[PDB]
């Protein structure tokens, strides 16, 4: 399908940013997920980590900052469905991440670390990639 | 009858809100426009006028300020056919306005007049609005 899934922000992001991200939860998913991340080594740096588990009916926000994971936010229940299609849209705003599903503001992530340090947006999991586009 | 569409923004603009306008172009359409006003009085300042037009072939940019206008910009091409619907994204980051449309990056505006004083959208001329969304 789409495979995990790199786009490369050299620039970094500021207030203003836009990711919109399509795709389809196949129909056995258990769990996909979205991050912003700081560098390419592995186990780097995650402004956001934003995590829909179908398989619990959670969705998890939570940063990871000099390799410990901070303290796990959750939405307001799972507006995602296996065999269903979804668009997201992150946000980057001055105070932190506005994450809207299926056209409804869902949640709103304070900023734990600079938005100056992202570099990069990694897509994984259990979903089939329609597009991921950054404005 | 064109009435222009006219949208109160409550807690005004802010870098990383987004504007999402969705609509049809009408067959016989000579042009439209989206403003982004200072107040809500017959003449108010217009922090970003983004008028398409199909008839001169050419999408133009430009803000009005204590009656006014000002230089104005222009954009590649016209992302808009006759007959056919579009989806617009006008996002306001630090620097300026970012127009988005159908998945591809338009135009950057930047800022002539403070996005604080921007208090309501106005969409009109020959367009079939269909929904304005802020994010
Ligand atoms: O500046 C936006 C404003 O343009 C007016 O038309 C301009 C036009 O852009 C230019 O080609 C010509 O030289 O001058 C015209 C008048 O100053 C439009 O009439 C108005 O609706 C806005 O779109």
């Amino acid at each position: 399908s789409n495979v995990p899934h790199k786009s490369s922000l050299p620039e970094g992001i500021r207030p203003g940013t836009v990711l919109r991200i399509r795709g389809l939860v196949p129909p056995n998913a258990s769990r996909f997920h979205v991050n912003l991340l700081c560098g390419e080594e592995q186990g780097s740096d995650a402004a956001l980590h934003f995590n829909p588990r179908l398989d619990t009916s959670e969705v998890v926000f939570n940063s990871k900052e000099q390799g410990s994971w901070g303290r796990e936010e959750r939405g307001p229940g799972v507006p995602f469905q296996r065999g269903q299609p979804f668009e997201v849209l992150i946000i980057a705003s001055d105070d932190g991440f506005k994450a809207v599903v299926g056209d409804a503001q869902y949640h709103h992530f304070r900023h734990r670390l600079p938005l100056a340090r992202v570099r990069l947006v990694e897509v994984g999991g259990d979903v089939q990639l329609d597009s991921v586009r950054i404005f």
